[PDB]
């Protein structure tokens, strides 16, 4: 799955769309 926002991603590992991977997953 793409990574939830709290749940932290790393480049290698997709946000969701509409969030953006930074240190954690961060919604627009």
């Amino acid at each position: 799955y793409c990574q939830k926002f709290l749940w932290t991603c790393d480049s290698e590992r997709p946000c969701c769309e509409g969030l953006v991977c930074r240190l954690w997953c961060k919604i627009n």
